């Protein structure tokens, strides 16, 4: 379990490195899924050994630039049908409604 | 040798990961020593194996 009060998972991820746990299933929101990976990159846990399955359906909204060349095995689902031209046109119109954010 | 023109050592560090080279002696300045480590953290080479 992630810690309740703080948002620093260094005491959790150090117990996961020491116990040799290379296969992790995170049950988080995507606001906290980006928070663990910056605390898993500050530790030595973004290697080619680790596999991360994420329960959330908003993995596609992560800004994964630094984890892209590491060779990490991030996996997850997506229900948002971003392949259709008609569906992708509505999402482009959604970005033209959130200018002040 | 680090690349001359660019300051992106991704084609160098990928050949060092693939060749299993865990013991590296950098001959750099400290302005470029900080530049390699951000390009060694973007790859999976800041582990407990590397010296």
């Amino acid at each position: 379990q992630l810690p309740a009060d703080t948002k620093d998972a260094k005491p959790l991820l150090k117990e996961m490195k020491r116990g040799k746990e290379f296969h992790v299933i995170f049950d988080c929101s995507h606001e906290m899924a980006a928070g663990i990976l910056k605390q898993a990159l500050a530790m030595g846990m973004m290697t080619e050994y680790y596999h991360y399955i994420f329960t959330t359906l908003d993995l596609f909204a992560l800004d994964v630039e630094p984890y892209r060349y590491s060779g990490v095995n991030m996996t997850g689902f997506r229900i948002l049908n971003t392949e259709n031209t008609q569906v992708s046109s509505i999402i482009e119109k959604w970005s033209m409604e959130r200018l002040q954010a």
